[PDB]
């Protein structure tokens, strides 16, 4: 229905949540997305600036020794990249069947790490902030997820939380349930990083950081 | 005072638009060329603004609005309907410190702020849908006459209310705007949309979908709306 004559303008719209609920990347934006994500290195530069901002904030906090100080991480497209998968399917311009990405993950296919986020993850551990990784992947994918994290140098976390098999919950509601259970256990959430605004609903404490993602959209509240 | 290093200006700008970067004091000195290029040379500002106003309009078109309900859309003024660019172009495009009051003094003298045509198109289209615009501005009341003149000059005339800030008020912009919006709710108005160039304009403590216009020039402190 809406034409997006300028692909950079569309992309800013999606990053700011001015444009929501897109099922696919606009066809005319395929080359922009590929060039953004790979050739131009703008995705890398954008990612580095976000992670650096998170770190400068994190290293200014006065952490108390008597509480569990935590930082929430998303997994897909925050720590691990789905780019090799999307690259085969037209960088988000094509429809993909639900469950297909998961099947791909089950096939022995590893995902590359996102090194700017991995640097942040390592920095937070050094500051004594405890990462909690919350993922919408089904619990059946636990072993393959742990293997992939190990392959990118992530082996320590306070919790790695996956979604109950065949859960009926939307991603936004499931992640809100998890964060609220964390608060309830007395954890002090100081920050939250993810590539979807759905990951970053401000219903629990901590500063939020939105990693770029032009490939796809997860509905929010 | 404390500098912060941003070797990629575009990454910096995306950070400020998303609110990953907040409360910057001035534009990074190395990003002067970028901002001038973004706002004027490249026309990217225009294309970005067009996209935002277009989504807003297609959203508004899709609402089922009752005739008997006062259905309103909130507009910001500066860098939403009227542009501060001619002022900032004098001061390194946000890279230099400007005394507080300096901008208001510049407006008071009757300096022109050009219209932002993409927002003006949205404003006109909303009137056609029977949605009544309300303009909420942090400009002091004493700027009411120059404000009305600059609005008339760019083709804006029918608003339900034009609300300026009490002279000398000690409220922050975010708090003042929230108090105004909340009073509109109490009046029984139905806010269906809200558009502005600062997150401070767009706190979701009152109803309506929010749309954030681009602005690399400055940052207005904001507050997060606690969800349940
Ligand atoms: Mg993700
Ligand atoms: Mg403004």
């Amino acid at each position: 229905s809406i034409n997006y004559p300028n692909c950079r303008s569309w992309h800013l719209g999606v990053e700011t949540s001015n444009i929501i609920n897109f099922d696919t990347v606009p066809a005319n934006c395929k080359a922009y997305v590929e060039d953004y994500l790979i050739t131009s290195k703008q995705y890398q530069y954008d990612s580095k600036t976000v992670n650096k901002e998170a770190y400068f904030y994190a290293k200014g906090l006065a952490l108390k020794n008597d509480t569990v100080n935590v930082w929430i991480f998303d997994l897909d497209d925050t720590l691990l990249s789905s780019i090799p998968y999307y690259a085969k399917y037209g960088y988000g311009t094509e429809n993909t069947a639900p469950g297909a990405y998961w099947s791909w993950l089950e096939s022995g296919e590893s995902t590359p790490g996102l090194p700017e986020t991995l640097h942040l993850y390592e920095n937070l551990l050094e500051l004594g902030i405890e990462p909690i990784i919350i993922s919408d992947r089904w619990k059946k994918l636990s072993e393959v997820t742990v293997e992939n994290l190990k392959a990118v140098g992530v082996t320590k976390w306070k919790h790695l939380i996956l979604k109950p098999n065949g859960s009926k919950l939307t991603q936004v509601v499931y992640k809100s349930k998890v964060r609220n259970s964390l608060v309830k256990k007395g954890y002090n959430i100081v920050g939250n990083i993810g590539d979807q605004w759905a990951d970053l609903v401000e219903d629990t404490p901590g500063r939020v950081f939105k990693l770029p993602n032009p490939l796809y959209y997860v509905p929010s509240l």
